[PDB]
């Protein structure tokens, strides 16, 4: 309709530059301006420049930055991809994806760098809903976006890198008995500072420095001994009836050869199944990631119909459609987690997220290992009304930031709804 | 002058909020805008709400937050400064700054806050800026605004908290031989990183977590360990000649009656002088701040006579204009480390940036412990081309967002100088 065309959303300029993300590697920031004057910029996070399923990013793998730069991704969209989307409306964020997708020509975006054309989507969607003037989430979700996420925080780390001799990767709490985003934060500001000191006191002042995404890594070896921990926190913080417990397993990280090692011991798949349930009937897990191996499909299934918690495919789906569906169509775990630079634009996660919705599925936004200050999945969760997401502990900017964002739409919002207790389905 | 008024000024409406910091506690951020639609938003650090010499925060003292929520100070900026400014002209950053000095009526800003009170300093000042269409550095400092600082990154953790036995509280990189800040961020991070993994290779997979500022605290003893460390690391990082230290003693955390503790010793302030002085001959030392007591004025006096490096005064000034000229008549310390928040307002914290400048004294613009993804010490250091800047690790979101702010500002230059090995004065 012609009286839809507006100059005003047209493209005037675009820029990308190098900077770094919380962990001090290169990445990508794109910025993007109307002729309207409607500003928009956004950093991705760090994802993979390798990998067999999920779209991948572009490295420079050149001296500098220990081979991470992404000056090769920042040239692609200066000189690249800017010439091709000049001019054109920024309303039109499927068009603009699509020619992006197709100037790269490769499934997984590893041509021009699934960084790059990301950076790119977020941008121009930011640029759009400024110059309409129209609240980022409400523009990228409709009018009918005002479903605050609940949390899950990552406050106990595990795993090889963690410093102890966890095996699971993330413990981590969910403030689902809060009624607003602002008191689930400090719900889990709370708990965390709780358990600083439980440690602290338990454990020594060296126990208290913290990793990649804000939480601690106490000098433990079971589950039991971590959820035990959580639960004397949460108890002691005084939120034993609104907090509840998510896991992210991380599985493939400890399962070798047919087999998972877990607490000095070799289990198999049924083993290990069993080991999770009487995890679940000793504690408020509410939510398990990751619980098998990245392509254990029949063990997802298995545990998703024995459980009646979420399930939630990480590792098993990295963001692909193609993976999603298969999971869908064998009943294998009922819950994704949803990592934008996994898929490379805009569109495309929606369309995941959609999927997944549509067939009963939640939807867990998440945060990577290595972020930076953009708050875009603040705003993305609200926008989905997904009811979850995985941000971070409450501590470190990379992940505060997140959470002030979300504060912020939960304020600017006349009437919003914390989903709470029904963070799979907010509706 | 007539011509001079313009409504587009005035300021249309201000807003605060609580939002939490990099550490979790809640903290103090203000939006304002003009009429001109001129947007500026800011969020301050953590600080002090006990003192005899400083600006104090005001903290709630409630059960939530343990104690540390911020609603009061939230509550002074939404129902008492705002009425007192709404429809001010924003580019009066002085006459609003006293406005609310006054309307405080404390020497110390404790009835109010200096969290309230500066968090409505530096969003008008944005607002401002955006008013007239100038870049913040720009508005700040004037038109020759275009040095961009050498970073002082603290890498190494020491002190009470740290974990370790390090009785030294900061062990700092300066890329001085950097010829951009991109380059000195690179530089920062590639020793990060080789520092990281000499740590991983030497002390273990659980002595990498990181402390507040995105430093490590491995297991080490004496200020040589960590200085051997920060020397091998920067060798095979192969800058050897272009990365030099500096040092943050806060000396008066391990001083008690006439006595500094330091490395089993009990040594007299002429004793941990030559304590100073040897390590300074042994490695490239340019900068120690804090080398004695907060109200030792005499000793500042007596290392910044006897060496011939950089002494910084942070305790001892805490960012007070009549501190500062009492170490100036006195000779005492060659350099001022600035916290805008010590001292309250952006007029006041230039005023004493200016007083330092003028005298000999370098300047060096400060985080905090709890810092947000606020980002206005990055501007600010270029405003007043102090040629260094004292922002954290290269990790963790609350630092490293000032970093690509730095790099942002460089780039927007186009024709910029890095300070270099001229950190102190640029000129």
């Amino acid at each position: 309709m012609l009286y839809n065309m507006d100059e005003r959303f047209e493209i005037k300029d675009i820029v990308a530059r190098e900077v770094i993300d919380s962990r001090g590697n290169p990445t990508v920031e794109v910025e993007v301006i109307t002729k309207g004057n409607g500003y928009g910029s956004a950093i991705v996070p760090s994802g993979a420049s390798t990998g067999t399923h999920e779209a991948l990013e572009l490295r420079d793998k050149e001296k500098r930055f220990g081979g991470k730069g992404v000056l090769m991704a920042v040239e692609n969209v200066n000189s690249i991809i800017r010439p091709e989307i000049l001019g054109y409306d920024a309303r039109m964020q499927r068009e603009i994806d699509t020619i992006m997708i197709e100037l790269d020509g490769t499934p997984n975006k590893s041509r021009l760098g699934a960084n790059a054309i990301l950076a790119v989507s977020l941008a121009v969607a930011k640029a759009a809903a400024a110059t309409a003037k129209i609240p980022l989430y409400k523009y990228l979700g409709g009018f009918n976006s005002y479903v605050m996420p609940v949390p899950m925080m990552n406050v106990i780390n595990g795993g090889k890198h963690a410093g102890n001799d966890l095996d699971l990767q993330e413990f981590m709490i969910m403030p689902v008995g809060a009624t607003s985003i602002s008191e689930a934060v400090r719900m889990g500001s709370e708990v965390y500072h709780v358990l600083k000191n439980v440690i602290l006191e338990k454990y020594g002042k060296n126990a208290v420095n913290v990793g990649d995404e804000g939480g601690f890594a106490p000098p433990l070896k079971t589950s039991r001994e971590a959820l035990d921990l959580l639960t004397e926190s949460v108890k002691k913080a005084g939120y034993e009836d609104e907090v509840v417990f998510a896991l992210d397993a991380a599985a493939s990280e400890f399962y070798k050869d047919g087999y998972y090692y877990v607490e000095g011991k070799k289990l198999t798949r049924e083993e290990l199944l069993d080991y999770y349930k009487a995890l679940v009937d000793e504690y408020p897990i509410v939510s398990i990631e990751d619980p098998f191996h990245e392509e254990d499909f029949e063990g997802f299934a298995m545990i998703t119909k024995e459980l009646d918690i979420q399930i939630v495919g990480d590792d098993l789906f990295v963001t692909n459609v193609e993976r999603l569906r298969k999971g869908i169509e064998m009943k294998a775990a009922n819950a994704l987690l949803l990592k934008v630079n996994q898929i490379g634009t805009l569109s495309e996660a929606v369309d995941a997220a959609q999927l997944a919705f549509r067939n009963g599925y939640g939807v867990v936004v998440s945060h990577r290992s290595g972020e930076t200050e953009d708050t875009t999945i603040a705003d993305l969760s609200v926008a989905l009304n997904s009811g979850q997401i995985k941000t971070g502990a409450p501590a470190r900017g990379e992940r505060t930031a997140k959470y002030n964002q979300l504060i912020r739409i939960e304020q600017e919002l006349g009437l919003s709804k914390y989903a709470g207790r029904n963070f799979r389905c907010p509706f």
